[PDB]
């Protein structure tokens, strides 16, 4: 953290931990019983493996009676995903079996029409921080409410310069000092998931820095069809 708050334990049931070798990776999202969304880069690399899903949690390292880990069956990269881009950074996991539902675990709905989010919209974005910023890292999810920003402005030569396609959107970063991007992790408008996190932004300076989000609703078709 350097933007934001401590959520409210279990009160965003569709947040997932994604993992490797059990320890936090990317944030994801549970958008169907057996199925966490999140983002191509987190798994980029290569070698392996243990990539398993956390749900129900809201401390990573605490007993909670509703955590559940998942090792995943599959792992569906978009396939034009790229590791020197941040385009079509989208990733489909398929769990082992489906996800026990209830009050801490609940898939959420996300956008199918494709249409963009208007800008100065509140949308919230939650997760749990990087490296090991600070061991357990920030061991509790957290969260922060960022408004829209205009495709246009986004992508003026001092934010992010042309980058932003229309597969893409921003919200406005954070002043005050910087950063955060758990990756892979949610971007919520109204109860419905529109965006997931893409590194952005991993080239924190300015002022009006900007969030770079995937818009689920450009690949709407894409997961859907991984979905059946």
């Amino acid at each position: 953290i350097l933007g934001g708050r401590e959520a409210e334990a279990h009160a965003r049931p569709y947040m997932a931990s994604v993992q490797l070798n059990g320890a936090h990776l990317c944030g994801g999202v549970l958008v169907a019983e057996q199925w966490v969304l999140s983002a191509a880069h987190c798994l980029e690399d290569a070698a392996d493996g243990k990539v398993q899903v956390l749900l129900g949690a809201h401390s990573l390292s605490q007993p909670e009676p509703s955590k559940r880990l998942y090792d995943v069956l599959r792992a569906v990269p978009h396939p034009d995903s790229q590791p020197d881009t941040i385009d079509h950074d989208l990733l489909l996991l398929q769990l082992s079996e489906k996800a026990t539902l209830g009050p801490a675990v609940r898939p959420l709905p996300w956008q199918r029409v494709d249409r963009d989010v208007a800008p100065g919209t509140l949308c919230d974005v939650a997760g749990w921080g990087i490296v090991n910023h600070a061991g357990r890292r920030p061991d509790s999810l957290q969260h922060v409410l960022l408004p829209v920003l205009d495709r246009a402005t986004c992508n003026r030569r001092t934010h992010h310069d042309g980058a932003i396609t229309e597969r893409l959107m921003c919200a406005e970063s954070n002043r005050r000092d910087s950063c955060k991007g758990d990756s892979g992790g949610p971007l919520v408008c109204g109860g419905v998931l529109e965006g997931v996190v893409t590194s952005g932004s991993a080239v924190c300076g300015n002022r009006k820095k900007p969030g770079i989000y995937t818009r689920v609703a450009s690949y709407a078709a894409w997961i859907d069809s991984v979905l059946a």
